[PDB]
């Protein structure tokens, strides 16, 4: 006998074994008196229009797909819940905090960032680690990635970013060319590149990795004072990683080494948990910060500022079907509740738009009516009306303009967001030359030992010599910006690898 | 106090008087702190896409539409239930025969056919007359209209029919030449043309019509013998017409006539009620039939086969919103239980595809599991799987695959169909050249009075007055087919006409 | 012998008669046999699958449909040319307006606002008036209409508004409830209900009306300076307006009334033509304006802004498919070439948002690559790939992401926008009560004369008739506010409609 | 220095160095200011949305993805022509074999069966080998596979076997029970099984393999006399293969493996290159076939029916871009030109209405006038109309009605079909119990030498060991149905393999 994964189907058949088999049916519910043999004019004729049954099947098969995500294609899913288990009411107002022991429903997708539907998960890649909170102020959605930090600060740059790397145009192959020509075009990306080519680029599943929010929020209490937090959901089970050696025998044994082992997990009771952290900002205190504090390629270092728990995640469910329940999943950072709110951060600003609008194509105009989508411990009420594929009362028969003097739904003055003041010409600001080694040097320096930088130059060697000599030599200086030895290193495998 | 059509929202608001209004919320939950005002950046400034409260609202409306029905785009719905008065269970195994008295909830559209979704009611045209019928095997659709018979007799020339009774592909105009081209060259609409431009082509309303199934349908009862069926369904409010002269006043007053009307009666407890009969054909019947028995353009005479009632259809029941519940309604000819099957009629073939294929279109591939055409009354269990949209729980982790040795869902022997045998070439047959005159004959001579007859052919003289001279005499050469005195008639007025 | 619109079928022949007819061929451009019959086993036997003849064409007729605009459904179209008469160099630097003589390609469309895909023309509402220019620098689309004034001034209570101006979401007729609730509770409105209810609301066909572009826009010269602008383009046809005794006769004689006489005139060589102009404010003369100079309900007074004449608009060709040429037209206030731009005013900053996101839903993500919607007088270089129905060669093997080291498309530096300075809070502004009477005053009694109010208030007692006491003593009271005796006189109408 | 397809950028930039770089432009053609930093209120301030630059560039970043391929989704792609070497004039009178030396433009595609967007090339599963012929008679796909055979005989059966093949409804992985459950319950895939888990499984490219129509089909001459056929493409590359060790390395070091080494093989001049060949079996030898001659379970043996060579199949093109000419490939078995018709093959027969209804969904309904699916040495013209993303003249102001006195398109007599009569009752006719073995022993003892069942049985052996013990003894007996020794050596490895 098998793991639980491989015995889906058995434990199906044991679970009913009490009941007879239902009626099988057309999907207008008629029955069918034969699905294994067509209907034709004699044994060896041509098949008749008038076999619907056939046509229902067969025209159903052909409509089973839907567009995969733009990125993060490859994804595991699980349900769960959220636990405080500390006092922050006084940074926040949201319901979700409200008190000590509250718990609240949870959903949760991984991913990695490049490859396709059908692609390997143990590979060199970030991770995707979004967290859907199902409050009674509506969902909160926190779409966050196993790193603090990303390639770049600006949205303009991220389509771009993605084609780099992704498959070329012309030959649909994988190209270091494309890979390292925006890389090394773009010194910004050093902080994050540093993190991906060491360690913890190839995460032992996803129960071995930490979750950041990475992106700067607003937090608003009831006083309606504001402060900026950061978000680090970290791991109960511990930081463990593959060697590259074994994870590439993974590509090739088992390519859902991660699907399969979260599986198993949760089914053999073993419940993965993570705990969460925020970190805070005052108004003054981001007045004074050395950097730009909404800089995404920037941390904020925990002696400045601490980290201050939160709660658990506990994930103890796995799905049942997986398509209708982690395939039609959509997280939406403009999901927040009142008292969670946008820092002006340029990377957030951007996703605030790009979300909404491709899960409205993905899934549909209607996509949040899907069950595991829909805010489902609210009572949603608006003037919102139709759309393809309306599967509720749409809301009867009320008024659907506002204002009104029919006692149509009403807004509620005290779930308005807070004020700032800004001041500036309107314009586009540079910001490719922010400082992009500092941040970079320390990580290098001071918390990488000497076999870790020695193994990520290796790994960096690895990837960047099939790209040509002049990108090459381009990155390399950019590496040198970091660190002298740092660049010399990498530059001293670069010279064996080209003969 | 005016009509109840016009007091909606004064109901509304009182059946609430006790509650108070709705929390007004996003579509993923959150509420609102105002909806009348954007977020700018100073009193007279520019919009921020940090007020994701407009993005959302903005895009749910951007994509309220759906493409119209390719046909039958206008309509009206209602809804109540069907009761069984008498017994046919001799000819039929369905459930919904099963015994006397049986209840079974429907659902009603009626429309017009060429017109779009803003075109006036009062107008000459067919009108539309579909049933949903919800049995314990599945859904049954009637889809028919209120006429025994069509224009045409074969599926190929239905796009082409249809194309010529709506708008020119460059001016965009109802276009009188294009009309009659098609009729003159296709003699066998005289019989519908000729009912088209009667009395009864500008019914008074709804309530005040009958509705026929058109189609001949194949009966089974339980020992597995078969008999031929027309569905001829007869108001019980009595026929009533509206003159032309009325008819054109009405259509710039008053675009929703029929509209008006049938809601004011459901609501003013004034229910309208149907009485629904069958005629029976033999397969011994069918052989001696002087005309072909599944040509479309002919009737069954009432002398030869009388009329055996079944039960009746009554409407009780208004729409609650007209959207989710009338416009998203899909009928399926092909959605047949076992008891009922189809006829070799060409026409009725081609609409077992047409139908499933066009909602997978309008709605979406997964539009069987929207509520109204949800069949709620029967479990489906199936191994389709997936497609946008997808709203339960999938049916589960079940097998997906069949056949099985997991006890999913198995075939019921029960539900096999009536076999016949058939013989001929494979080939296509010459349908053009079948009688096309005899029926209309007796229809003007024997059915109809001296005064009828005389407003038939200014109808027609007074529509076909706007072709082109060399129409018109082959138009009116296929009248005198009919009669001389007919074809005449119509000629002496359209002389008139040409100045 | 008729109007060149209905002999459309007859010169197509005559215009082809030397030529033989092409073979008739499938979707794939197979050619086919017969298609007046369909494939079956024996004459009176059932239809075979194998016929694909039958399946190609069937499938076709049922995804004709797509979905219709949300608003300004009903529409007409037509081509030309637009050419300047006098340079304002000095005020723009766009290349359409480069030197005197220079013409360039146009596109046109009218349309009503409420009405549907099948409504009548010679209805009371606003009418439609989009022009589309082909310039070197892109396209440029001025989606005006034919009043200068809209009914509200801030992009969230467009859905609201337009909602109330169509169907009641249970009973699917027009309300006047729904219409007289919104207005009097928004007394913004009274401007351009003024408008409406007069004399210009039901226009003699679509040449003998105005149009304007109604919002404030920015131009940008040479040396980097800025002014404000309104686009006004009169008609040189000459005002003349329906009757309410014709506007009614023809609803029902000739619902296409508007669509006939565009094309006749064409056809006929008639081409009618409209004269540009530009009204002019400095940055200075804003801040000085006694009302805000952005408010979409507000007009600037020709007396201290004169009109400043630019060029010509002439339509002198007909489309050749409607759908392929009209239908399928889209048009985005977001086509800005360099030295246009826009405003802060609050619907206009919506809209930029509203247009290319409906088109993506409504036609399709690739809806740019229509070739009446694309941009041929410019070549398209950019770093944007794929999408449903790609139709080019997706810009070849080109590198698709920026920046890269191998002269892919680059950035143009004259192309950037004018900086400007704000400062303020960051909030929702309450913009419900600014003057909204004052000009409205203004109108009643210095534009119309004696005769023309008296009609004013009889078509606005005609329709506010159906309305509830309570409506009506509200809208009375808003009416009262702009003149006295012009609030006495509709009631005074009144109180003769209520018995 | 590098292989070819890496140089695809370096290539670009050179082709192109005398050429200064095009201007970036948006969709509209309005060219950009700047693409690298957005529009914000000060250096650290909120994004504004009259920033139409990101909005059109973000939401086109949105709506990359269609929906991949419901199988053979992971694809391959290449282009050149087909020539004619011999006389098939006296079978056929298809204008593709019109006379020797003729050449028709093509398009093919390489596919594995199971695998989604970003699986590994190389491994063991069915071979997809589409070709389409653009010839003046419209469009010919013959969509075949590197097998003459396949796993079922019934359409009905089709999306069950794929449901299995691929991933579990609730684990989503790949589920071994679900694999051979099936296989089991339906012994007549013995034959295609045995061919899977041989040598040719797992070819060395896409180069050194055969491509099958598997299908019989029908062929008409001049004369309208008929005859049966298969089609064979015969590399001239050679057989050659992959040993499983080696195909498992490449799984995780080249992902692509297949790809890139057609790709590579094409760009250095190196074409590849398949000799088409046909059997042939009149209506007299169909009859006394010792088995079903549609049975698309058994082949034609080649001593009574031998080869018969048509022409030579050369790939000399690759794509420009894939995406546009290889991911919105639409191959359709249905698309047959005059002179070639479809058989009663039961599975042929279903095959007819799938593809063309599947590709309406994931491309669009006018998926034919995407450049790559259009067919463009034919002239189309028809009463087909409208429809979403219309992309040229919709065939002007031409009659939309057949038939029509205004000389739009003809049928063409001479293309009409072959006339065939059938008889037996209609009804569902049991397929289960056709000799399932005979061929099989054939294969297994004639074919295959000692070496080559021994690895046969231990490529099965591997893979089934992960089935269930009640699964395998079932399994087992359909092998041993085949022959003793071919049932005794698998459970010989299955009772070590279960410890
Ligand atoms: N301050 C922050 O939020 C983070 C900082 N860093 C890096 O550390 C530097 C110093 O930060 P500071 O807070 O001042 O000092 P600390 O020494 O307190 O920061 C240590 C952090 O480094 C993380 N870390 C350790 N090894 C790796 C690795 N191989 N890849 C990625 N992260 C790793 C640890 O994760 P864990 O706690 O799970 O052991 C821990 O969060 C920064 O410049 C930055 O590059 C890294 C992560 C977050």
């Amino acid at each position: 006998n098998r793991d639980p994964a491989s015995d889906q189907m058995k434990h199906w058949k044991e679970q009913r074994a009490a009941q007879k088999p239902d009626v099988l049916t057309t999907g207008g519910g008629n029955p069918v008196g034969d699905k294994l043999n067509s209907l034709t004019v004699g044994p060896r004729g041509p098949l008749l229009v008038q076999d619907v049954v056939f046509t229902d099947e067969m025209a159903h098969f052909d409509r089973e797909r839907i567009p995969e995500r733009v990125v993060h294609a490859k994804g595991a899913g699980a349900f769960g819940y959220f636990e405080v288990t500390h006092d922050i009411t006084r940074y926040s107002k949201a319901k979700v905090f409200e008190h000590i022991g509250k718990r609240t429903p949870i959903a949760v997708r991984f991913s990695t960032v490049a490859g396709e539907s059908g692609s390997a998960d143990t590979v060199r890649d970030p991770r995707g680690f979004a967290v859907k909170f199902y409050t009674e102020d509506g969902n909160w959605d926190l779409v966050g990635n196993n790193t603090p930090i990303f390639f770049i600060r600006d949205a303009l740059l991220f389509p771009s970013f993605i084609h780099s790397q992704k498959r070329n145009p012309q030959t649909h192959l994988k190209d270091p060319d494309m890979v390292w020509d925006f890389w090394s075009l773009r010194p910004e990306s050093l902080h994050q590149v540093s993190f991906l080519f060491s360690d913890r680029g190839i995460p032992d599943g996803h129960r071995h990795m930490n979750g950041y929010g990475s992106h700067t929020f607003k937090l608003v209490n009831a006083n309606g004072e504001a402060v900026y937090c950061k978000f680090h959901y970290k791991t109960d089970q511990g930081i463990k990683n593959l060697s590259v050696e074994d994870a590439a025998r993974l590509a090739h044994e088992d390519p859902d080494y991660g699907l399969r082992d979260l599986f198993n997990a949760i089914a053999t009771g073993n419940y993965p948990s993570w705990t969460l952290y925020i970190q805070v900002m005052t108004f003054s205190e981001a007045e004074i910060f050395p950097f730009n504090p909404f800089d995404l390629t920037k941390v904020w270092p925990h002696g400045d500022y601490p980290l201050i728990p939160v709660g658990k995640l506990v994930l103890n469910r796995n799905p049942v079907n997986y398509f209708a329940e982690v395939e039609q999943l959509a997280f939406d950072p403009s999901n927040m509740p009142p008292g969670i709110e946008p820092s002006p951060d340029k990377m957030l600003q951007g996703r605030l738009f790009a979300y909404p609008d491709t899960h409205r194509h993905r899934l549909g105009p209607n996509y949040l009516q899907i069950p595991v989508n829909c805010p489902y411990r609210a009572r949603v009420a608006n003037y919102q009306r139709d759309g393809p594929m309306c599967m509720m009362d749409n809301q009867g028969g009320a008024p659907n303009y506002y204002p009104n003097s029919f006692s149509a739904p009403e807004h509620q003055p005290s779930a308005l967001e807070h004020r700032t003041h800004f001041s500036g010409d309107v314009q586009r600001f540079n910001s490719a030359n922010d400082d992009n080694v500092t941040q970079v040097r320390t990580f290098y320096l001071k918390v990488l030992n000497e076999e870790q930088r020695k193994r990520l130059c290796e790994n960096i060697a690895g990837h960047l010599k099939d790209a040509q000599l002049f990108i090459q030599k381009k990155a390399v200086k950019n590496f040198s910006d970091v660190h002298p030895e740092y660049g010399s290193r990498i530059q001293a495998l670069l010279d064996k690898y080209n003969e």
